């Protein structure tokens, strides 16, 4: 691609340092600050039910793939201008890939 | 996305017309020229078992979505230089919708 592959491992601790706080990766876990992110790659932007979206992360209609994923993790405002969601991004390739890895591996 | 979803009937005569020269959408359907895509969204580029690629399509590491898929299918040679896939390309937007809907659809 123009993504590869890091720790399953180093990336759950990077979640939970820095995803947990307004996340869940579990089927059947709860939406939260975030919507719970079970089974989001090769899903649009805004689908999760029962979630309550800004009309910006809807209207991208991003398709999540490992790809579309980490150029959003480095700045999510700048690539959804108008999101709601307060990370300020993984500036570090190695993070969001090890973050990818994990998220790859656990959502599904 | 960067993509629409059109008609998967369509879509389905576009790909016996177009495609299926080549290929099979099936699970358990065989290769032939092409491989079989079956389960080929999310996937990367060159992983079907049995199925000797060229260098060309496995250096890509293309992660196959909706958009990356139409992309490919307006010039596949342009897209994968040095790819042996021989077809021209769907010029038409529209034409590949229907493709990308029709695959979306049963190669699940
Ligand atoms: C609270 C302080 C958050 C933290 C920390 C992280 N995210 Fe988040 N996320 C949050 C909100 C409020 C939303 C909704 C955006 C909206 O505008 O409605 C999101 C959304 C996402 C998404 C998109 C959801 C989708 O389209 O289904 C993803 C992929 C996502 N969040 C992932 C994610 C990761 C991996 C995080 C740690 C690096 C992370 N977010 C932090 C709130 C919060
Ligand atoms: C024979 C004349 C073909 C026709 C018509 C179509 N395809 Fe094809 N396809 C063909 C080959 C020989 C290969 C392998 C490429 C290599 O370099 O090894 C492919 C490959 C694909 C792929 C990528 C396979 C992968 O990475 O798993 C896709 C997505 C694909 N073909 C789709 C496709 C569609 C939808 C077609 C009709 C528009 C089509 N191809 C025509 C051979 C032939």
């Amino acid at each position: 691609t123009e993504f590869k592959a890091g720790s399953a491992k180093k990336g759950a601790t990077l979640f939970k340092t820095r995803c947990l706080q307004c996340h869940t990766v579990e089927k059947g876990g709860p939406h939260k600050v975030g919507p719970n992110l079970h089974g989001i790659f090769g899903r649009h932007s805004g689908q999760a039910e029962g979630y309550s979206y800004t009309d910006a992360n809807i209207k991208k209609n991003v398709l999540w793939d490992e790809n579309n994923m980490s150029e959003y993790l480095t700045n999510p405002k700048k690539y959804i201008p108008g999101t709601k969601m307060a990370y300020g991004g993984a500036k570090k390739e190695k993070d969001r890939n090890d973050l990818i890895t994990y998220l790859k591996k656990a959502t599904e």
